[PDB]
């Protein structure tokens, strides 16, 4: 009525606080951070193909502005566009600028092919001192500036390019418009001008506009750029009685467009990562991140919280079933080779040993319990714009509201998931502690009594081999039962 065997669990000097459904902060032995809050100060060129626009934004690269020659033939997963990019040619605008930029970015490549346009008597290749290439008056190398004849001759242009190809074609054309009325008549003389680009099923006609506007690049004049898409079977008719900034061919479009554009000043480095934010690339296995809503590729999901700790171990009590932090007073810092174990005392001395089965059962149910849930990847490429220079009204409100709605919902999911999992992890570890206790209780039958602190008083001599027989499940209660019963009740 003298040896004692105690069942218990590990502990460390100082653990990590986590949140559950029932508790704001409970200390557990180990935990894992789920929110990535650190970014690399560079962008990774692998495994995704990054293309640096450098001084050239993507519109100018499609126009063929000066300094945008490297973008010729370029292929990208993510077009990297610099915020300090510069206009290096004739002052222009694009109605539906955003939509053209999106189409260009998503298509993923600059692959121009040449086509010969036989312009009547009009002269071609008009240039300007605004668009100087090596201080030589030049022009958008994808565009043809059509001017009068020498002999004062603006004739009607009607030529048609037919798409009998295997792909959809992208034509970019423009409409010049001047400053007064002499303008227009010393450059196309017909006044007003006008252009009509059309397909089999679609029209587009432009009325040039003439007036004073600021001296940008030293000109009071502008060009307005449009685009037209021609799918296999359709075609495109160029009508102008003046002012048409003709195309020199068409861009080839991919059937499936899987690319996008990232606008950032961050330099391109030599790291490896499949996730890119406008603050830099992310190198992580965490499921969430608080770095930027603007994120492309194989990225963690963006959330509002700066920290969410997932418990990966039991409650930490140094020195639901009510075992851990319950009838078991505290954990054992000395138990370093297991989560649960046995501590005994008999006539020969004392000992602490780990229990493998219970330890392994807990680890199996807790280790990486998230990988089976929050999927793996989340591969997002072309999305929507998420930050804006100036308000625009209706469309911009919706774009912002959609993203704000998405973020709140995922932040909610992240919060609930962690509290839920942690609640479950704590219950599992408490559960396994008391399964171990109950296992040993059942082994001992009538030979021992529960002392109330996770310990059994064993009512017979139990030497080291006897103790080990209890720990490894070979203890035969019938051997000691006579001795034990006599000690218990007499
Ligand atoms: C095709 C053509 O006529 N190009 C000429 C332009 C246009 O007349 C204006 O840009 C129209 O506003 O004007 C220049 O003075 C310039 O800006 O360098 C000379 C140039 O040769
Ligand atoms: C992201 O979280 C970290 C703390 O983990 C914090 O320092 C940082 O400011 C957060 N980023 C935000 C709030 O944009």
């Amino acid at each position: 009525g003298n040896p004692v065997i105690c069942m218990g669990h590990h502990a460390v000097a100082n653990g990590t606080m986590v949140k559950t459904l029932a508790d704001d902060q409970v200390e557990v032995v180990t935990a894992q951070e789920l929110v990535e809050s650190q970014n690399l100060p560079e962008l990774c060129p692998s495994p995704l193909r990054l293309v640096d626009g450098q001084t050239c934004d993507i519109i100018n690269g499609a126009l063929g502005s000066p300094g945008c020659d490297h973008l010729n033939g370029a292929e990208w997963d993510v077009f990297i566009e610099r915020p300090n990019a510069v206009d290096t040619c004739y002052p222009f605008d694009v109605p539906e600028y955003q939509s053209l930029r999106s189409i260009l970015a998503n298509n993923g490549k600059f692959e121009f092919i040449a086509e010969e346009f036989q312009w009547n008597t009009v002269k071609q290749n008009g240039k300007s001192g605004a668009c100087k290439r090596a201080n030589v008056n030049d022009f958008f190398n994808r565009l043809n500036w059509l001017v009068k004849s020498d002999g004062n001759a603006y004739p009607l242009q009607n030529l048609t390019k037919i798409n009998n190809g295997d792909y959809a074609r992208l034509y970019i054309w423009g409409v010049h418009h001047p400053s007064t009325d002499t303008e227009q008549t010393n450059l196309y003389k017909n006044n007003p001008g006008g252009v009509t680009v059309s397909t089999k099923t679609s029209q587009t006609s432009v009325v040039p506009n003439i007036g004073s506007r600021p001296l940008v690049r030293g000109q009071s004049s502008r060009v307005s750029f449009y685009w037209t898409i021609v799918e296999p079977g359709d075609l495109i008719v160029f009508n102008t009685i003046g002012n048409l900034i003709a195309p020199r061919g068409h861009y080839k479009l991919n059937n499936q467009k899987k690319s996008t554009i990232l606008n950032t000043a961050i330099p391109i480095g030599s790291c490896v990562s499949k996730c890119h934010t406008d603050k830099g690339s992310l190198s992580t296995t965490k499921p969430f991140q608080n770095i930027s809503r603007i994120a492309v590729g194989d990225c963690p999901r963006y959330v509002k919280q700066g920290s969410l700790k997932l418990a990966t171990g039991m409650r930490n009590i140094p020195e639901l079933f009510g075992a851990i932090a319950g009838f078991i007073e505290n954990g054992w810092q000395g138990l370093i080779d297991g989560w649960y174990g046995f501590r005994h005392q008999n006539a020969e001395g004392t000992g602490t040993a780990a229990d493998l089965k219970s330890t392994q059962a807990a680890i199996d149910q807790i280790n990486g319990k998230l990988n089976r849930l929050i999927e793996k990847t989340n591969d997002k490429y072309h999305q929507i714009e998420k930050e804006f220079e100036q308000v625009e009204g209706r469309i911009q409100d919706l774009e912002k509201y959609v993203e704000d709605t998405k973020i709140d919902l995922w932040s909610y999911n992240a919060e609930l998931l962690v509290a839920l999992e942690n609640q479950h992890t704590i219950d599992v570890t408490d559960s396994e502690m008391n399964k171990l206790f109950e296992r040993v209780r059942r082994q001992l039958r009538e030979n021992a009594e529960d002392k109330g602190n996770g310990c059994f008083e064993i009512f017979h001599k139990c030497d080291n081999n006897c103790i080990e027989s209890i720990r490894n499940g070979t203890y035969d209660h019938d051997i000691y039962r006579d001795e034990a019963i006599n000690n218990r009740f007499q």
